[PDB]
């Protein structure tokens, strides 16, 4: 039983595509809706589900949205791996979902911010159908080590853009480097388009939503 709890933008025209965009710890999908309609293509859906309520280690176990449990910020610190991994397993019944009820796995683009984008790096590497893309923002690859080996075969025809600010301090940028390495171990180096932008922080920017905007123009063109 599939129930979704989600903030979406739907397409003016018929919707032949799909982006599932996954916020950042603590957030809603609302201000995440509103930002991708503000870019938004005619023939494509923006689905932003409500992370569940779950208490996060780090923060003195208080309850609040989260997508898994975090529990140190050096790349090195134990994850959840447990928690990744069922969020996964969520993320890609909205990807079937969407299959079932004629949408293309290869006009289905994943997404997310920080902790969102982290998810949706996870899942979409590890999806056994050919994803269209990601859109990585802020974030990190969780179970680093388990890459490029627990990739999926279907991994790589992926199109990845990864996005980061050279100043923020939440996710360190070299960490964003560091991630972006691990995702040309799975996909070719020339179909991850690793982007810095300088004086941002831990959010995004004009720039970063125009070369998302880009990005998926080219990457789910009409019909
Ligand atoms: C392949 O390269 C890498 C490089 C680094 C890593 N790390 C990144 C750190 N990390 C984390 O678990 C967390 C990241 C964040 C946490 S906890 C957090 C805590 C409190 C408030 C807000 C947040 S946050 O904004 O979601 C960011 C372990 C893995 C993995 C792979």
């Amino acid at each position: 039983p599939l129930l979704t709890d989600a903030a979406t933008v739907s397409g003016a025209e018929r919707e032949t595509a799909a982006v599932i965009f996954l916020h950042g710890l603590g957030d809603t999908g609302h201000s995440w809706a509103d930002a991708l309609s503000t870019i938004r293509l005619p023939h494509v859906k923006y689905i932003c589900p409500h992370a569940p309520r779950i208490p996060v280690t780090l923060n003195m176990k208080m309850v609040m949205p989260s997508w898994f449990d975090l529990m140190g910020l050096s790349p090195d610190a134990p994850e959840d791996e447990a928690g990744i991994k069922k969020a996964a397993e969520n993320i890609k019944a909205l990807i079937e979902h969407e299959m079932k009820n004629g949408i293309p796995a290869n006009r289905i683009v994943l997404g997310g911010f920080s902790q969102g984008g982290a998810l949706s790096l996870y899942t979409a590497l590890t999806c056994p159908h050919p994803l269209a893309g990601i859109v990585a923002l802020s974030c990190w690859l969780p179970l680093h080590r388990a890459f490029p080996q627990a990739a999926n075969g279907s991994a790589k025809d992926l199109a990845i853009l990864q996005c980061h600010g050279e100043l923020d301090p939440m996710v360190p940028v070299r960490f964003g480097a560091l991630t972006a390495e691990k995702l040309r171990s799975v996909v070719t180096p020339a179909r991850v388009q690793f982007k810095t932008y300088p004086g941002v922080m831990h959010s995004s920017c004009p720039q970063e939503m125009a070369a998302v905007k880009e990005f998926l123009e080219k990457l789910l063109p009409p019909v």
